[PDB]
Parts: structure tokens; C-alpha cells; sequence
């Protein structure tokens, strides 16, 4: 016989993401790039790695869209909700939404694409909210507008514990 594990996390090391669609504010280079960069901020503090599927049902669903679509997490509109995302496991397990009623940049205008995913990844993987206002996981978005991407300390713990 066999029984479901407490604590949700991946027990395979070689996960696989595919992006459905694209928002409007970035060019597709710019979206996939960006998507990258997310994933590699967690890659480099795990054993874990990330492969990009153009095709097929991936690990890791990622998909744009606005207000009410397909599931209990409803967007908002502009601000608010910036995205969410399923914890691990099968069916929509990892799968992370993102809300194309905002402005998605490359920059510290409207809100990175890049420093989102890294957050909603981090539930991908099985982490929750912060109580730490300087914590990437966080529940509110604080562009700190550094020149480059640190990953904070307690990020680190927390993806520690899990793997
Ligand atoms: O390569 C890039 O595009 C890039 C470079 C540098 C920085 C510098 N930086 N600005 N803010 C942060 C930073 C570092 C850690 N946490 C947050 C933050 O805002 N966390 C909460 C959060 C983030 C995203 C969504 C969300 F709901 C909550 C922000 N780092 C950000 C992005
Ligand atoms: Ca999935
Ligand atoms: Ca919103
Ligand atoms: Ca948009
Ligand atoms: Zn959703
Ligand atoms: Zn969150």
C-alpha cells in the first residue's frame, strides 16, 4: 500500500515548466528570459532544475489572464492580485497564473515580470508568505530598487527545509 506525504513539496529533482501564452507588455525574448531568471534563483539554491516544454502537459503551467480564469483565484484588475500559484503536486499542482491586467516590465516601472515569478515560483515549489517585509516571499510587492537580485536569507531557510 502507499500514503500521501505531509509537507508538499516535489520528491523528483528534474521538473519541467511550459509558458500557454504571453502577455502583451513584453516581448516573447523578454517573457522567456524573464521566466529563466526565476527559475535560476532557485535552481542555484537547490538541487532542483527547470526545463522549458514547447508543447505537453509540463510540471509547472504557466499561463496570462485576467479576472475570472478557471479556477478559485479570480484577478482584480490593475494592482491588487498580482498572480498566484498551486502548490506542489499532480493535476494543477505548480502551476502558476499571472495577471494580465497589469504592466509586466523588465524594470523597476509597473511590476517585473522576473521578481513575480521568482515570488509565485516560490509556492511552486511549496514555500508560503513571509511575515519579513524584506523576504521575497512577502505576500506584498516592495521593488527595493537594488541594482541586482539578491535572495534573501530567510527565501533560503525556507527552500532549505523543503530540499
Ligand atoms: O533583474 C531584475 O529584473 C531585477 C534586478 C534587481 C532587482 C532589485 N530588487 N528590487 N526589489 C527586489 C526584491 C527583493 C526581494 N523581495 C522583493 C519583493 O518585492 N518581495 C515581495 C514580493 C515580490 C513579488 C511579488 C509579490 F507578491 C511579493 C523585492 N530586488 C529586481 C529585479
Ligand atoms: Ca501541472
Ligand atoms: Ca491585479
Ligand atoms: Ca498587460
Ligand atoms: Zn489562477
Ligand atoms: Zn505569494
Amino acid at each position: 500500500y502507499n500514503v500521501f506525504p505531509r509537507t508538499l513539496k516535489w520528491s523528483k529533482m528534474n521538473l519541467t515548466y511550459r509558458i500557454v501564452n504571453y502577455t502583451p507588455d513584453m516581448t516573447h525574448s523578454e517573457v522567456e528570459k524573464a521566466f529563466k531568471k526565476a527559475f535560476k534563483v532557485w535552481s542555484d539554491v537547490t538541487p532542483l532544475n527547470f526545463t522549458r516544454l514547447h508543447d505537453g502537459i509540463a510540471d509547472i503551467m504557466i499561463s496570462f489572464g485576467i479576472k475570472e480564469h478557471g479556477d478559485f483565484y479570480p484577478f482584480d484588475g490593475p494592482s491588487g492580485l498580482l498572480a498566484h500559484a498551486f502548490p506542489p503536486g499532480p493535476n494543477y499542482g505548480g502551476d502558476a497564473h499571472f495577471d494580465d491586467d497589469e504592466t509586466w516590465t523588465s524594470s523597476s516601472k509597473g511590476y517585473n515580470l522576473f521578481l513575480v515569478a521568482a515570488h509565485e515560483f516560490g509556492h511552486s515549489l511549496g514555500l508560503d508568505h513571509s511575515k519579513d517585509p524584506g523576504a521575497l516571499m512577502f505576500p506584498i510587492y516592495t521593488y527595493t530598487g537594488k541594482s541586482h537580485f539578491m535572495l534573501p536569507d530567510d527565501d533560503v531557510q525556507g527552500i532549505q527545509s523543503l530540499y
